[PDB]
């Protein structure tokens, strides 16, 4: 067992953090650290930085690494996102993760060049995995990449890279089932992570997931934790917990579905604003903004969810 | 605000009326008016005539306008359907609607000629909208037409046509979400209408709809109203109402699904017959009829729904 | 044999005529008759009126019948299009065709109401076929209608309706193959008609077609006739004719492809204008018009085709 | 009525039996008979042998017929599966079924040669049906076969073959709806059978099914029977039964979904093993086996279902 | 090199033989041998027996092996088809092939049970390959099987089975390109075989194929050989040969396309009949027959091809 | 007219240059400039740098700008590619293009963040266009981006950005037709560019293209120029040129098709190597390499094309 005696960095409820943007459009790292600390205190187990929720394409590799360092310095368990323009850059994020003392590695597929090519993905994964060989790793899988990591690739990688311990799935319930049935269900150290906000109950109950990366949990941490706890109890055969998890998931479905689309950072930042956190007002691109109707729509759905939850929870 | 002080013609529960057919296959307008009056008295807010439920392709433009006049004369709030073989005919339905004192306009896409062409749809909508500029209007959207009205078109039309106040969606939950997110959720006079019998809870709860056009509500008015009232309460955050709305919707799903297919008039007329309204026995085409198995199937599903509802409702 | 001793109305090259529109937007029937007479004189065998090329949805049933009468009175062999808003109207076009002395009937599927329902299409076809039992008939088949007439339906109809002698196919080469293999290749009176401008060589050579309805042949009658004659010779095993037919078809492909889309009347009218026939300038809907780029594009493709043909033909 | 006074062989809950495999990889018929007897005693109404659950492709026609005979000799009502490499072999299974005294016939489409050809399927069905004209028959319908039996074929067959009394559907809820609406809902002797483990509630409640063939019911007979009884009560309008049926179906969904895929025999045998029936350890092909992860996954889902059911059921 | 000094059994033009059927519907092996001898004498290099062209599903394993033996005894180089109901039966065809002295092995994917499962296909291929380890082998690839052999599988098999020397592709030009680019183009003993009648020019010219299995070449051996010789010359950069190959392929396309569909044996037998070989009149299933229209269609296309070729060839 | 008196930078044949990689994996700019100079001397009109052919994702923004400067300094007309990780970076490429004296701008859609969102693409295009307002610009359109620039967007941009003069299309013949019909065929300064190696004849002849960006033209400049010259002559109605262009295009089709897939840089570099230019041996990622079979396949297709062309060209 790679992590030995310590509880896995890939278990529990883990927010993918947004990167607060100043008026000058540079990242507010004090605010990032504060939010990170707050979310751990609410019951989250770790954070992910800097992933797509954190606006990685819009920040330099150096900005991201400064962020990671600040979060790690502050005592927050960090899983480092390695999304990058090229392999060399992904690799440098992983080197830095190990150097700085991050607790985990999120290994993202190659983009922009040969993205569909399985042999190129294998070499890219291997480059990243061997760059931080002491840091436990998950592979991120998603239909977005034009490519799917299957059992044969996963285990070929794991044969050479013992730090590969998990699989994070973004795609639908069917893709999750495939991963649970064929990759993550041996009696071993390999675990499945839920990787989209809309697949919580399916992941915990039907797929034996042990952890979940959350976008909406930045905004509704207590409520998302409550869902995961119901799901976990349901996964032990608790009938009442299963029924309650399904209702809470249904109520949370609209707001969670923003995670599935291209505007997830715009939608989740604006919800942070509605919760009163005005550091989430601006975007790194000056012209990126929800429209009037989009705003109206989130406002109504956020109001409806909080009203529902207040009623349902007692 | 276009309608000013009066409650919107596009709110509440609105049946699309069927046109009763005599033995000589001409329309029974006394029966249409009687049914209209009855449905308003059951709690419906307005009616639609003459739409696809009313067999518009099978009736002359003149027959339809006689119908509209009778309904309007009788005190029933009428939303006029403008479905037509060509723009000139659609336009004449709209002129007549304004002349006669109808309360609303359902603006249907061009058919048969250039149906997929967005520029032609724009000109057609504009022709209809400006034909009845004093009558509040909704655009009907449906995958049937080979074409989708998007936010950019809707608002370009609205810039020139202030009577355009609503959007009615027939397509799936995804198409409804798009309309709610991008068209109907500004803090303005623009509202979303549910436009298929199977999308009630999603429309009210998830999409902020304010009204619903109903086919099955001709047959089960009290029960469909009950669903809409549960949904409306659910949309305010009532947990118990949400759970009850989902069960009633599930129970009503088979019968409502007849609205989605090509035989909706055959299925809904025959249900009217089973409820005891024998003016709904015949069709305008002599050869149009449910088959023996189709009849058996509606009979069993109608029996099952009424039995279920009697049990569930107390 | 239904037509007995006379050559089939469904053989040869047959234009679907456009309906010239006056400044007052009413049909110019003198111009329609003149064009009809001209096209027969160029080598066409018959005409179709009033089909989708003739703007049927935009004209009243009465306007169409006046047109048909004028063409028939003038000595032009006419195949009557029965496209209509309903069965009763289709039926009245067929009654009128027989009354007036038209030579053939194009039987169009039911639209707008139950269009996908095979049983309803059967009853509609039967209604039309028995309305003009003395007039030889073809069924029009197209993916547009949401429905396909298959061998079993065709032959069930033919068992009761001996005037059904042909099958006209608009869909792709695959749909044509199905019709040739399973419907039209018995040693009988049943023939296949080419029903889209882009399928000439395939229809004659690969599918044993005996006639072709043409849109672009209104504009380029000599050149389309030349293609059909090459194809006919190719269908007898002439190697040189086959090679020449393929080159002419390739050269004609862009211009012919306008037949496949929603703007065919706009594109073919404008080509008539470019050929110098200014009676084809206007459309029945005032707002229907090719855009500036569309015009530029037809102008360039028309120039290129005529230049090519002048060079290629000697 | 073909079966006259006796209750239909196609009603109730009917397992498709697996064929236990010895160490020498020959079938254990004592074990098959014992399991059959046990399942009837648990409340099952009949069995199916030898279908795809019974590994038909892996056993000789003679092995299958020995099995059928043993089950019939033991007093178990048997529906004989006629899946075969060719029509002649299918026919010999049907001759043998009638000879031996089997109570029903499952008529499987032609495979391997002309599988998509409706005319060939008709002749094949007719061959099988007339081979055992005294034995009540159902046609098996499935997207697997590249082909669908529609109402017109079903009833053309039934006109000549009065022993055809039922329709078994494997495909989705939509395919079941089509069969219920158009084939099985006349007031006649014709019934619908549920033919995939995942469509129980839909089949009984929404489609008027009267019987269900089950794979998972070999393993969880009491629990599957409990679902069918809830569904049957729900189909009479019992609101409480409907709600309970939906929860039990949801809980059973993962395990039932193994029926939908290519590994159903591997998954259901291994569950039999986990229930303690070690005669289900081996497969006819030596190399056919669940992987380590697949095993882990069934183990966890089986544990979770039993835990859930123990809690939910009181 | 596995075949050492001898020319590969997988090069040249190779008919998949049909099995002539007597009046008693048993195979006519004298006629099979005679046809085989004739085709070798016309320039074919080998034959395939018993594949789908030979009606394998309709014949017992023993009938097939008798056929193979007769062909081998007569001096004809035979590639044995291993299509079968199960692995054990496929394996026995391969054992028999080696025993009897067949020159090659066509390795067909598992059907009917686990057909889509790559791991099961691997084990099946391995079973067959090791059953006849002295006989050179190709793997048959086709979209029919619900499964594709990719480079990784091919080469994993080849590492353990040195008799695997070729790849036969039935699917489209794209699937052929994949095989040429990734499997068959190393400077090694591994060759690509064309495996559908419609892909000859693409296979030889664009994909570096070295041999072709032919259905229509049973009927038109000289003409198919002529195409392959043009293609082979084209593949060496001969411009004139390339242009001629494309014309002959186009002329042969309709007749060759019968190979792509479910009726290939019906279509190719009937062509054998039209060529005057009346041993090809009947089918193993009494009810399998081309319809009247299908017959008419082949008759016309066969006439047209022979007429064309007589003209084109001088 | 934006470019005034000078010939458009977007006409003629324009290679997208590859970036030669040293043993230390840094770019060889001397070699890039030399190749650029050579290609202009062979008849190319301009070059594109740094696009996807130039490995843009693998090079820093600074490396790219050094390249652009070197090419511009050397007298080569350069169209600058603006593909980038974010808008700010795209913008800096455009600022630099104008500063340095590049002759044109290739405007690439936003990637990685909001790629499918049309409103975000509009703002991105506007940012780039206004960054280099003096430099003539084309928008690159491709299905890759999850998004299509349509006529309405193009012309809305052009209303504010007079330097937008062209449209470059990568997608299929259908997407090219749409652009020719609706965007580029007004009598204005707006031109269509061919943007994939496989669409040359269609672009020039059928779509009125005036220029072509080429990948394979780096390798076969004379032969690609010869195709474009035939196509240009064909576009003036030259019959002989049209026939010759089609044969040369067919011969070049395999090699050109490498442009359509993910390995285009690997395939085109290796062809440069086969032509004897060994500066194209290595890749920026050490592990990126054609496989043995891929190499074999390009070697055979390159040999076949040169042999064919030597024969065909006299
Ligand atoms: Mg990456
Ligand atoms: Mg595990
Ligand atoms: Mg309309
Ligand atoms: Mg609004
Ligand atoms: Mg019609
Ligand atoms: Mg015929
Ligand atoms: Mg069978
Ligand atoms: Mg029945
Ligand atoms: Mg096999
Ligand atoms: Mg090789
Ligand atoms: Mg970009
Ligand atoms: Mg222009």
């Amino acid at each position: 067992y790679f992590q030995g005696m310590t509880a896995s960095i890939f278990s529990g409820v883990i927010p993918a953090l947004m990167t607060p943007c100043r008026q000058d459009r540079t990242p507010d790292f004090d605010a990032l650290v504060r939010k990170g600390k707050e979310l751990i205190a609410d019951g989250m187990s770790a954070v992910v930085y800097c992933g797509s929720m954190g606006d990685w394409p819009l920040l330099t590799d150096e900005q991201r690494m400064e962020g990671v360092e600040r979060l790690v310095k502050a005592g927050i368990p960090v899983i480092v996102g390695t999304g990058a323009v090229n392999t060399a850059s992904a690799v440098a994020h992983a080197v830095h993760a190990q150097k700085v003392g991050a607790k985990g590695l999120m290994v993202i597929p190659r983009v922009l060049s040969r993205g569909s090519v399985i042999a190129a993905q294998k070499a890219h994964f291997k480059a990243i995995l061997s760059a931080a060989p002491e840091i436990p790793a998950v592979i991120y899988n998603s239909p977005y990449y034009g490519f799917a990591t299957r059992a044969d690739l996963f285990f070929a990688l794991r044969a050479e890279h013992k730090n590969l311990v998990g699989f994070k799935e973004f795609g639908g319930p069917a893709d999750m089932r495939y991963a649970a049935e064929n990759i993550t269900s041996r009696d071993d150290e390999v675990t499945l992570m839920i990787g989209v906000d809309t697949a919580v109950v399916h992941g915990f109950v039907n797929c034996g997931a042990t952890g979940a990366i959350t976008g909406i949990g930045n905004v509704l941490p207590k409520e998302v934790i409550h869902l995961c706890k119901l799901s976990q109890a349901a996964a032990k055969g608790d009938a009442d917990a299963r029924a309650r998890a399904l209702e809470l998931e249904q109520a949370l479905a609209v707001l969670s579905s923003f995670d599935e689309g291209p505007d997830l950072v715009l939608y989740f930042k604006y919800m942070m604003v509605l919760k009163g956190d005005k550091e989430y007002t601006l975007h790194f691109n000056e012209t990126d903004a929800l429209t009037d109707s989009q705003r109206g729509y989130v406002e109504a759905q956020f109001k409806l969810f909080n009203s529902w939850y207040a009623d349902w929870s007692k």
